[PDB]
């Protein structure tokens, strides 16, 4: 028979619903099993699934160069060929012969799909940016003090709107409750008049940006791109431990990617992991403190998978290639290599990748953003008001203080 | 005498009110039942009423190559004839022989009816969640009683900020109709400036979530086709066990039916139905999470049944007809179909029809009913203001006629109002310590898949109770929560042990306000820092409950997981926790009385 | 040969772009011209696609019983096989045989697709029902009734709330405009108390509301049923003058079918068309004011084509069938039946109906609807609130008339 | 010699800046002329540098199976090698041969960038119409001085409602900072109160059109991928006319793939371009609603050249590589494989690289200034606000000023205002009927497929120009109209005549006002009735030009067809429609100021 090495991983290698039933070549679902099958149809040989006995993709120890996984065993004889997810490097490309990329690919990011956080103490004041809201204490302030200069001016006895009123009438124009006192001036009405003309549209933008907000979310990514990651430690990420990917940031010649490397070894609780399925389950039990670089291809399956707690960020960080793994002048080298050019022309391979990554695609990108809900505020989001509500009361207790004392001193 | 066989679907063959009263062809009743003595008047023959023994029509399977149910005693020979609600299908062409279409269908789509709007008296409360509205509530009795602390206190005369014109102040300044009083002490603009960009931000906070509840509500996509069905996931889509429904869906080939057809394959669980009562019954109890995909002359019957709460949602997706079987080759199958031509020529198939499905009709009228389209408020929708309003009208008609008769009694002391304002804060000592004491704040259960857990949480110890007896197993709450928002929570612990000790201050100041206590002289200003004591007390420990929820809220969601309760309900001693702070404030502004005369 | 008359209907007949060029078999596309190679393959004939000569579908004069159209060609020899969109009725039963039904389908309607309206004169109080508006009124004068009951008891000299002030506090309360005057009683402030926060709502529920129906529009329909044509002759509706769907109106048994056709021929401007292509620029040329009766089928694939200015609605009125009209006592009856039989056994017409509805399909509903604009307020959506401003303002100046002559007279 | 044969492609070969002064190899520049010299210099062969005819890379067509382009030079002979950005594909592969591919890429897509937010000075004036918002200001000048009118009148002493005072209370009732002074009379409570229902409608319109815009302003959608360029036909998609990039999407089989490919197929017009530039020069003015799916790498280098507005969105849809290429079964071309492989150990590969993407950049850090997520306001979003508040300070500074010299200059007529009063009402009279005389209310173009026909219409006559000359062929506007609109223009067209004739009895009965005319005993009452019908003149007339604008506006929409214009702007003599409404009152509050001394 062909020793045909599969690494067990979905959706290339899936186990049946009755595994322990079935044997061999009926228990293995998924790509690679239609591509072992659709590889010796047109080649003619008796093509045996087994999973690596090691368990990993292949890499060699720097030092003893000893490969293991399933590189290992097609240079040392035990497994005839490798139909399977593996990456054409350079060191792969000298101990065996590869195919032609029947699958084109790249290494992305997936991180803990973010949910809504708590809310800030002071998102109150989000619908209206820091540089409105300085420049409206800025033209409250200098707004009151025009009406001051105007009053003194024009005595038309005593002067009411003094700068200890003139703040006021701006205060209760500002806050939607109008003040017993009036200007009696042309010269003051028209301050009067284009003040109340300022708030009139900025309550009314303050009431529609915060109806756009509870309306349209939009949960953003914390991180989005290689840069996002080595400039801030907080959120770990790492790779397999024994995968091309973990071989391309230690040969990398990109600086950015040379920091990642030097950050992947060094702060250690254990960042590395056995298993694709490890690192989908230490993204998801992180609560956002992991982020598993992995590739595409196998991201665009997690992400259309139950129960779609992942999304991709960023793209694709290089491009890659999949081939089918040959020993060093294997027999099977020839029609193989002809076998993925004759599948690749009838666009076989095509119409088995739009089949498979959709027909299970059950969590369309639709059903977590078509199903919007109905909240009501809860109390994280006002609690600043709140706060500062109890932040201006105690202040009031202190002036109460100073400026009855001050009243006795005098 | 000719073997009759059917299955029990009402509209069509429906047992009888009293089945062990009655005997024969007197056990069952429906549509097809008057259908088969008509059959026998025209054709001549007894005919020997039989159910199949399965409860299913069915079909051929993979394996075995077989028909069950109804089919296979019409392709063996169990039974001589079918009369039946049985759907002439190609597949079921070949095996045995059909009449001509005697009732046209086509498989429609029912789901539950969108349910009747019930707003309740209090869905003008909807945006903002009882939390705040509470936390209005006590704020407004807060800045209140504080403007009231500052007018007495500061000589900025008369007053004219009184307890009853500052609560009528800051209900001025809440509903943004102001007032004419005017605060002009700098320390009482501060109080009311602040109180302003309070109602400022909740008002808008209302108007804002109010209509984005609104715009949601429009954009609810009330779908009625079965492309729309195919593009949504969030209801199941399920038919009988073995029908002509789901060997439709399987040798369909167009790409909306195939793509409902792998959504019907990967089903978990399995989303298929043994018979269409249970699969009717399903829907009544998802709630329009779940679709039922049956023919359309089920679905008109049992739409106008009681609770009438399942509705047609588009048309037919196909075009099919019922036939009476007989096996392949009887001879008494063209008497059949001439019997069939011949009640179709009289009319009298449609005289079953109109007949049956209108006197049996139990609601009826919802085209008529649904002639309305809802778009704006309903009077409903606002309701429970418009019940305020009448009721606080009457509320107010009952204070005018007490204050009259207050009048009119006052036309037929300061020791007794310092004996009320200790006694409030012995109650309000009494009232805070027991929240910090007890840790039965939040009342919730919770569960594993079907074992749930009641327990009571604080900020101590979350105390869950064990079950199998009493439990009580108590574990620390501080260390429990995360621990970026663990900070608050020591603030607020902190917070609630000041609230403790600075009303502690309090009380002890309202003890030297008493007529036996330290003296007459210079006891005012005593009774001065006390009142200031009071009011710091009640707003620091207001904080130390706004920490405490808030960060609640964040572990009932964000927190340790195998264990999430259903319920954060807040228990009693939290009531008594706010209760702590009326009281507060309400011993606060007997001081301030007795101080101001 | 096997002359194959086919009626020139899209999608089922199309002319080719250059279609003076070619001719016969490859001058014709459609779905008909689909059907027609797919049976005389599987059967052995020359088929030569005719267009009918006459032009018409088919239909008897009830007095001089001739057939006209696709039907009296068969009938009278000149044609061999109708592979075509013709519907098998009773009356066609008794002169010629037909194939099972290869397409399902039912009798539609076609209205112009209901844009915008100009807006109603009184439709700024839309987001309020007048269930509401009537309740707030007998509200405002209610709440105004109590409040003066209060102020004439408690006289804590003179009672400042009169009737004639009473209204005109109510008013300040719910127009947002505090007035000046207060209630100095328990018994009247617990009534301003309720009554300010009656208007707190009702201008929240007001601004809400209003912002639900300028973000999402739905663009109502005014007839959605058979019931909805029958009871209102404002919108004219019609069929083909020569056609199974005019020949199902005068045979109905059903009263409001019956209702329908006996509008149809008594008031005549010409509601009947010649063709199904004159029956659509009939619809897009009225301005809402015809709705073309004819097939599901029919009407599909003009939802689905440009400009897409039509839509369906309701649903069938009944079921029919699409058959392959052969003459009786033909030759190819039997093996047209069985290939009618054959290529839907393997879901040939399936696969056909699932391309060529969908594949020319480029305005799918998505491309309607989310096209949503941004569009400010016309002056015709508040045009009403002016209409009242200067009702309210000369109702002013008769008041100021007659108040001022009747001091004149006392 | 060998022959070299590349296309102007920028940034790979480009043109000299003076391609008629330099010669031979002098005459192109670029990436790839950079790559040959070094290829020349490790084989040691003389290069002779080509460009094709054709101007496209081109591959094999159907009917005539032959490669055209650069390909049809490699595959015949025409050229001896070819160093140019061409795509290693297997159709390209069974015809010529290739080397190791030396530049990775992939099928990018271009958008044009989103475009620089920009809200203009007057930005919160977008959910009102300009309309509207002069219907207000005239509006406002309308309820006052009936306010005005109504004071002066009544009984109801003193009168705190001057026309000062006035203009103030109904600012203070527009803006809902109320004002002190009540109206006491029941005629001063209705035109109150009506204008309180005025305002409490229009701002709330004006919050809810704002929070429509906001709310559509986030559902934008900014699409990333090409899974949802699929899902929109609103922006269209094209390729070279004939490339890698096209091929590509022809032998695709994914069904997003080829659900664009079918997009691609049925064109109106053609979407495929003839060249890049020329592709790219459709995304610059197409605004967005454009897409030139193109390669990756001519995506990076495109973005980082003015006016660096075209955004690379999503990541590569494929992964390809350049290859140089030479004929099937040369010679040469597996020393070019070894010199490709030589500069890659070298590195001088990426050594042309970082010297040339970087040092030709002229805008570049797209992902620097893009840190920021816009989501709330800017302060350029209601700038022109803060630009009226320090504007409107300035203005009222020198009001102060002015005012003050009015003061020291006082420290230092009614027959005037009889003659000011009759010589508004004469212009207002002459500012009317000018209105109702001339046909040029509204200036706009309308256009036949490209031919613009310039017109002006009014009430009466609808004159088009007509080109070729003057034109000025009239038809009557009030049949134009569509007929259950026409009725409300019928209204106007009376109002308006109305408007005139009760003007008429205005200053004519201003007249009488003279002191040489009628009387002074009994005139007072004169000019009473004088100016009560100013104020009914202009109240009616302003209902006039609501109900033409309103109408006008349906007419440009919903009309007869073979005429539509572009613009429906208001032109002249509609100013003076409401120059004359200005000066009915403007005459009328001279002559209430007449009255009441
Ligand atoms: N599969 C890749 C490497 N790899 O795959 C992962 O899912 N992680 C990871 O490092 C290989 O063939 O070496
Ligand atoms: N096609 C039908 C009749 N018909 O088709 C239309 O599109 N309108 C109409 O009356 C037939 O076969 O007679």
């Amino acid at each position: 028979t062909v020793v045909v090495t599969t690494i067990l991983e979905s959706p290339y290698v899936m186990m049946k619903k009755n595994h322990e039933m079935l044997e061999g070549n009926e228990r293995y679902e998924g790509y690679c099993v239609d591509l072992a099958a659709e590889i010796a149809k047109h080649c003619g040989f008796k093509y045996k699934l087994t999973i690596v006995g090691d368990g990993k993709y292949g890499a060699r120890d720097a030092d003893t160069k000893i490969w293991n996984g399933m590189v290992g065993e097609l240079v040392y004889g035990k497994a005839d060929i490798a139909i399977a997810p593996l990456t054409i490097t350079l060191v792969r490309e000298e101990v065996i012969d590869f195919s032609k990329p029947f699958m084109s690919l790249g290494i992305s990011i997936m991180i803990k799909k973010p949910q809504k956080s708590k809310p800030g103490v002071f998102s109150f004041l989000d619908p209206l940016a820091y540089e409105i809201w300085m420049c409206i204490v800025f033209a409250y302030i200098g707004v009151s003090v025009v009406l001051f200069l105007v009053s003194r001016f024009s005595p038309y006895s005593t002067n009411e709107f003094g700068i200890f009123n003139s703040l006021w009438f701006s205060l209760g124009a500002f806050m939607q409750q109008g003040c017993d006192i009036s200007p009696r001036s042309l010269s003051g009405r028209i301050v009067g008049g284009v003040w109340w003309f300022f708030t009139l549209i900025i309550i009314s933008s303050y009431t529609a940006n915060l109806a756009a907000f509870l309306t349209v979310e939009r949960m953003v990514s914390p991180i989005e791109s290689a840069e996002d990651l080595s400039k801030q430690t907080e959120i770990a990420y790492g790779t397999l431990d024994s995968g091309s990917t973990k071989e391309f940031f230690r040969r990398s010649k990109i600086a950015v990617f040379d920091k990642m490397w030097t950050y992947m070894r060094s702060a250690e609780p254990s960042v590395f992991v056995r298993t694709t399925a490890e690192g989908v389950a230490r993204v998801r039990k992180s609560k956002g403190k992991y982020a598993y670089l992995l590739e595409s291809t196998m991201n665009e399956y997690i992400e259309q998978r139950k129960p779609c707690d992942t999304m991709k960020v960023g793209g694709n960080l290089d491009s890659k290639g999949y081939g089918i793994a040959t020993p060093k002048g294997s027999s099977l080298g020839t029609p193989v290599n002809l076998a993925v050019l004759k599948l690749s022309e009838q666009g076989v391979l095509d119409k088995l990748k739009n089949k498979w990554w959709y027909d299970k695609g059950e969590c369309g990108a639709k059903d977590s953003g078509s199903k919007e809900k109905t909240s009501a505020l809860s109390l994280s989001n006002v609690a600043g008001v709140f706060y500062i509500l109890v932040g201006g009361l105690g202040l009031a207790m202190l002036v109460a203080l100073i400026e009855f004392c001050y009243k006795s001193r005098a």
